[PDB]
């Protein structure tokens, strides 16, 4: 109509596309400029127009939760809190969120996650139902895209329907357009603790799923990726670096005109493997013209990109390359100097390894449009960042993350102050360490964490002693302290005793003997000053 | 789930009679039949509540009784139905009426 002409023309994306589908060039091409269009910064980073990232989330009698309202940050948010305070809730709740965008960008009227009945209600909610509201950012066109997931418990006094519809309706668009021209598509994942797990060395050979590009899509809020996938993948574009598909072509168009020139000179027996040969013709010139008509990134520069971004964030990585030993295609990597298999790699190396390789075969998959696959769109959740780092790759690991994946809106909860002495304050969430549920706001800590030391994070904001209060040799100094100004600053025999036990405990070079010996001589002299007077 | 009056017709015409099924009822049947208004029962809770560690076994059983009685009054006309306790005797009388040499 022509309210919607105003509105789109005014460059609301809802509008755009109602007209499109209605008149179903210029509504078509308003849409996919909407989701297309951006620019390339200083840093040479591509920057899209119109952003998407989550902005708000509420929950409502969710499992600990009576009520909780969280504002996300477009780039980090880091949520930290004490074991058992539900950091791992959010997630799952945001997660089952995006599975419903993840389902209709793959069919129509496809079906996301619902909220368990037994575990996401709270135990004591009086309306016996729980609620997730979550509101999502897409550019200026699209400033609120609210939703809202609801269940009510077993007993049943009354149906909550949860609202889905304005993310079906966006995904709708994501899916339409896609159709008829290629875009890039947003990236959704989740990384739970469940990322930790054994390699299988048994690699099942290329059955064909893992090249079709909705596989990106495939079990990305499960939890653990598929690194499995990952690999099958990577040998996949192996094999086909080392082997052109055209020449198949040029070799199989040849044996196609050899064997035609034979059935025409006469061997009819042969025309059974021309047939046959036509066949195989026609669907490797299907192949190659679906890889053409997807307008995909090279076999080569894909693999390429996924190389550097892993060599790049996963710092005892240097090289990663697949060799043919045996009859057999194995990835082999060189880790700390040495060339080894990725069964050989240690759990924090593996796991960290598996969660980048898993995200960039991703993004790659995904954003075939890009020069950079790895600079698209996305939303990516984190369960304990930390898990298996040593203190030194805690110190790297976000600035590594964003560096390599700049439009990703990260969510991420994490234990550790040395990660939190990298990141702003800003970006942190923090739960009251006494907090019983019924706490409305998650907030920011008061200090500046980035590039605070460990010791003040510790007390200032994970609220633990820098010193282990249930170790006796933790209280000594304060004790030989309260002693020197007991006796009028002389060391007395109780006072001469304990320094030396300091100084047996702790050594002669300790900072805690200097520590006893500066006050030996500060109280020597105050006393010397005050008999003076 | 707890069991519903219309479960009776699931899988009545084909998948009925299976021993395993019938074991796994009878020893949860007999589980919530070891061991009465809604307003008595809230009052005894509460007070066995206020009383709360010896007690408080007893406490989630009231819970439990007061819960199930709710539950039967929110439930409605359609899927009204007999005790646990009365379910279990008659199943055990059938059996032992019908089956040779089970007394
Ligand atoms: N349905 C529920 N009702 C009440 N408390 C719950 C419920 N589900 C979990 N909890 C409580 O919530 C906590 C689990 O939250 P979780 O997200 O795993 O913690 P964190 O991620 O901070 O370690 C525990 O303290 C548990 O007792």
């Amino acid at each position: 109509t022509k309210q919607y002409e105003r509105k789109a023309k005014g460059g609301n994306l809802l509008s755009a596309f109602e007209l499109y589908q209605r008149n179903s060039g210029e509504w078509f091409e308003m849409c996919r400029d909407y989701i297309q269009d951006g620019h390339v910064d200083e840093s040479g980073i591509f920057r899209p127009d119109n952003a998407f990232y989550l902005r708000r989330l509420t929950l409502k009698d969710f499992r600990r939760f009576s009520l909780l309202e969280i504002k996300l940050e477009e780039d980090l948010t880091v949520i930290i809190g004490n074991n058992g305070k539900g950091k791992t809730s959010i997630l799952y709740a945001i997660a089952k969120t995006l599975s419903w965008f993840v389902a209709n960008i793959l069919k129509e009227g496809g079906s996301g996650q619902r909220l368990s009945e037994m575990t996401d209600i709270k135990n004591d909610a009086e309306d016996r139902y729980s609620d997730v509201s979550s509101t999502f950012f897409f550019g200026k066109g699209l400033k609120s895209v609210p939703i809202r997931l609801s269940r009510s418990a077993l007993g049943t006094a009354e149906r909550r329907d949860s609202e889905v519809k304005p993310a079906k309706d966006l995904a709708d668009i994501w899916r339409v357009i896609n159709e008829v021209n290629t875009i890039n598509l947003p990236t959704f994942a989740l990384y739970n603790v469940e990322r930790s797990q054994p390699f299988n060395r048994n690699i099942k050979d290329n059955t064909g799923r893992r090249e079709e590009r909705f596989d990106a899509y495939s079990q990305t809020l499960g939890g653990a990726g598929r690194f499995d996938h990952f690999v099958e993948w990577y040998i996949y574009l192996h094999k086909r670096t080392v082997s052109d598909i055209s020449s198949s072509i040029k070799e199989l168009e040849q044996q196609v005109n050899d064997l035609q020139r034979t059935v025409d000179g006469g061997m009819v027996s042969v025309k059974s493997l021309l047939e046959q040969m036509k066949f195989k013709l026609s669907e490797a010139i299907e192949r190659n013209d679906a890889a053409v008509s997807s307008r995909v990134l090279t076999e080569s520069v894909q693999k390429s990109i996924v190389e550097k971004a892993i060599c790049s964030v996963v710092p005892s990585i240097s090289n990663i390359w697949v060799e043919m030993i045996t009859g057999s295609d194995l990835v082999k990597v060189t880790n700390d100097g040495h060339d080894v298999t990725i069964d050989q790699l240690s759990d924090g190396q593996r796991v960290f390894l598996s969660l980048v390789a898993d995200l960039a075969r991703r993004m790659v998959m995904l954003n075939p449009l890009l020069e950079n696959p790895l600079e698209g769109r996305g939303i990516v959740l984190i369960d304990e960042i930390e898990l298996h780092l040593h203190p030194k790759w805690q110190q790297e690991v976000i600035l590594n993350l964003r560096s390599a994946f700049p439009n990703i809106q990260f969510i991420i909860t994490t234990h550790s102050p040395i990660v939190l002495s990298t990141i702003e304050k800003r970006c942190i969430r923090e739960f009251e360490p006494n907090d019983d549920g019924d706490q409305s706001f998650l907030d920011s800590p008061d200090m500046q964490t980035k590039g605070s030391e460990n010791a003040q994070i510790l007390e200032q904001v994970m609220n633990v002693h820098s010193t282990p209060p249930g170790i006796a040799e933790s209280h000594w100094l304060g004790n030989f302290e309260l002693l020197l100004l007991d006796n009028s600053g002389e060391l007395d025999n109780h006072s001469q005793v304990l320094y030396d036990q300091i100084k047996a405990h702790f050594g002669i070079d300790s900072i805690e003997l200097k520590k006893a010996d500066s006050l030996i001589r500060i109280n020597k002299m105050k006393n010397k000053l005050n008999k003076i007077r």
